[PDB]
């Protein structure tokens, strides 16, 4: 049971996309006045270097116009233009949707359709997507590790295509996390969620650096994993500290030397305690982040009180 | 302070995660011990996203005609502590009960704990009886038990068995903690007058290592703390020795194996004192960012007395 | 200019002292109706064993008693009684009071008279205070440290007899800290503190845990002085290592050995690494522990516009 | 992003702690160059808590008649970065100009820097020349400008005078960032469109390292990154070295010198790596804390233009 949808906003973060921006803002209109809803666009310049500001300007002055241009005095990212287009939305349903027609508009309405069967969130996976088998490998994953962590499977997230209601955005606009990945955000704060096939037209250090910033996000479990390989470890060094100082001294004197191995094994003890230290650290880290972002404990989806 | 309150409603409350196979003799073993129990009674099935039927036998049973069951269902799975916190959100007895939903502790004790919850008791745990084990298993128990005795005072020796008993004040009071992941019976006893435990009777390494790591977070804000201790000790030793054996030796103390070597020992130890003395200052202030953010309630009000 | 003072409350946090309280009670009740204001006074029962609540409760149920017992239900500690105790409070000016009659409660008069001039907090120093000269060089070091910290000098810290204004009351109820020492705090809230010399009655762990707990609460310079001091040692282990391996190698083979010089001036380089970082995540603690608590930036004292 | 607004008031930001000395000359001075700047002007002295006379000063001047300067008290010292924060809650002028107050960067430059504000540029910084000093000062001067041009993008090479313009969106903006002790001109360079500098003519090795310590909080929020590829490379051969001597070679490669002493050289670095890793990760996770607590607006909005 969901409150019916009387408003589409469409959110499209715009930068250097002034050939682009005139077919996408028709097909865009095409497809929003195929709805039979109140509709606008808001266009996002994220500090454009060429024409795209004058473009978005001339399209928000033409005569009946459903098009917002927010203009931002310089560049700020994707992340940072789409929470600048939802601090200005009105709509009950917020699209975001590509400025470079990677995703086509004309999928818009088959969203819409969907966020009217009660779903906070509807996103779009990707058919026949080609690429290297390492983003693959990548892309399976992340749905994993996603699966795991929030519970709703979310696949493609590369495509940002996605239909979210009003009380999402303002929650996470409202909420304490400020750089986290926003379609991970929108299923954490989900109530429900879904996904849909959609058809697109089209290095290595920045994989590892996503890899780090969505595992961070999403878990402090790698703290609790680095905390078990840090006591792990400490043992094995307690254990390498006796076993080669406590007893081959006992055993043989010469054959021990006098030099190099035993207070290197009563060094090997102290990298022991440095790493449960670090662990203890990482635990108290862990706790601390997970206070400061209050994500909700738990959501109650039904409950059925006797006579 | 001023005596207790005599109880007139027990609420049980018993997450459920796929444990379709026990659920109809665990609702009918608690019917019957609550009806015994000759207070008004409820009992609030917490479904914690479970795959299987146990929704729908939860439902089917708080939909039978004269129940006295509550079914909550959360959309997915979020642990058995955001489950347990979900059903203290909802309860409405003055005594409130957790129990297992595997049927590991008999729902035939329950009575047996609301007697002792009526003799003036905030908190009644369970400590569970012919427990057979491995010795080192033993010694962990009972080593968790003295840290915790030494930490809240209260007497609460096993905490593997969640069949427990809080009075509403302190389950009241652990929901104003918007605390994440923490556990139960450890914010219980901080904030319990008088605790206590009953004798029950039921039907690896890495595991301990990750029990140890959860309750140290509970128990202490600065463990880290000792081994900045350990560390000045390391650090004034390191030097101590360090000058004595060259700034008092130099052509006079080589000695008889190398002195050098002696230095390259005696430098590195002062190095891993300073580093654990650094250690130990990161603990101390991520400890006062913790116990800030954590934001815990400081303090229980029993009585207010004003005068006239 | 401050606004006038109309109600005072006493704050007594009360812990096992059933052998004071009849007097306490009476010296105070004789102190307040020698101020010609409105009195009243909150005794707090930090979790007693003996029968001090009983006490508390006959002395507020008492014919035309000014006396407000607030018991809590178990020991929580000389801080969460006195907080308790703010947390009920109702006049202008609050004084800390101890329980046992260290410090007379006819010294309550000259704190309110010295309020009245337009102090926000009004300290006591304890004159004539023999005890251990350990104790005076831990006064004078936390006298030192807070007078550079805070700005406001204060010396006794132990006595905890003290005046506060409401809204100090009221910032230091709403702050983000919890555990400091509310004389550090009411010192960092206070517009204008002084201090008057009062007349008193009458391990070693302990003494370093309380130092610690008082330059944690106060600042973040010892991170900083952390941070320093690895650079610096750091730099010491690089010249260490390039000494020693890079040069004494190539200066002599069989001198500088093969085992325990070479490797192990490599193991110093690390040493240094580790202590970089540590400094590193220190100063970005210590950002995060000065962001969290909010303490104002500044206090303007007088703005002065021209014609 | 429309052209730049026309500048109508210029406001000066000069905090004050015991200036007693140079107080008149520079207040003389200053109010030269702002009458023949052309436009409305206000001069902002700030008194950081001097003991000295300065307060005296600073509130005849403000008291003087016909004058254009505000004397704001602090009550004690909170340092330079929160008087001029302080300064800059009170200003006026659409253009805001901070100035030192011990006469090392004249005010008959404040025209100057006017003028290119008024060419468009959001902040205009300057660059001392002449400047006579160690070429290992340079060095540090010039790489803490290539990384701040690699961080902001904006072009800013000299930080030593905190002589400097800001438009008043700038300033406006910076005041909604609540973040203590941070580095201003940084982060007028963050919000900022368009920044430039201007030549100007001016009359130990902890201080540096002091200053790489409070720029790389501004910088970047996560340095320890590179730390854990470090360690990684530094565990994987590690481990690839270590079995290779002797899970290959038990009896055939005992070798020349030692094969436990190169087992104990590389179990040592493989867990100098675990380390090396274990601190990257912590500092990831307390960058993540560190970004959200400071709550830095993540953008500026020029204009926004609603359809008819």
């Amino acid at each position: 049971d969901a409150a019916p949808i009387k408003k589409v906003s469409v959110v499209i973060p715009v930068y250097n996309e002034q050939e682009s921006l005139p077919e996408l803002i028709r097909r865009t209109t095409t497809a929003c006045e195929s709805l039979g809803k109140a509709w606008e666009i808001l266009l996002i310049d994220d500090g454009s270097s060429d024409s795209s500001a004058e473009l978005m300007v001339k399209a928000s002055q033409e005569a009946d116009s459903h098009i917002i241009s927010i203009l931002l005095n310089r560049n700020y990212g994707q992340h940072a233009a789409i929470m600048a287009g939802f601090s200005h939305v009105s709509g009950d349903l917020i699209i975001t949707l590509d400025a470079d027609l990677q995703n086509p508009p004309e999928e818009i309405p088959r969203l819409v359709a969907k966020a009217d069967e009660g779903f906070d969130v509807v996103g779009t996976v990707r058919q026949n997507r080609q690429d290297s088998l390492f983003r693959k490998s990548a892309s399976k994953i992340i749905n994993l590790l996603i699966q795991r962590t929030t519970g709703k499977a979310m696949g493609d997230y590369g495509c940002m295509l996605r239909a979210y209601r009003r009380p999402i955005i303002d929650t996470m606009l409202r909420c304490h996390e400020r750089s986290t990945f926003i379609p991970i955000l929108a299923n954490i704060f989900a109530r429900r969620a879904t996904e849909i096939p959609v058809h697109h037209a089209e290095s290595f250090m920045r994989l590892i650096n996503l890899m780090y910033d969505l595992v961070t996000c999403l878990t402090t479990t790698p703290l609790r994993l680095l905390s078990l390989l840090g006591s792990v470890i400490a043992i094995g060094g307690f254990s390498l500290s006796v076993l080669l100082i406590v007893l081959r001294l006992a055993l043989g004197p010469q054959w021990a030397a006098e030099g190099v191995f035993m207070l290197f094994a009563v060094l090997f003890t102290f990298i022991g305690a440095q790493f449960i230290g670090m662990g203890l650290l990482g635990e108290y880290i862990g706790r601390i982040y997970n206070d400061v972002r209050a994500r909700p404990r738990y959501f109650v989806q039904q409950v059925i009180y006797p006579e």
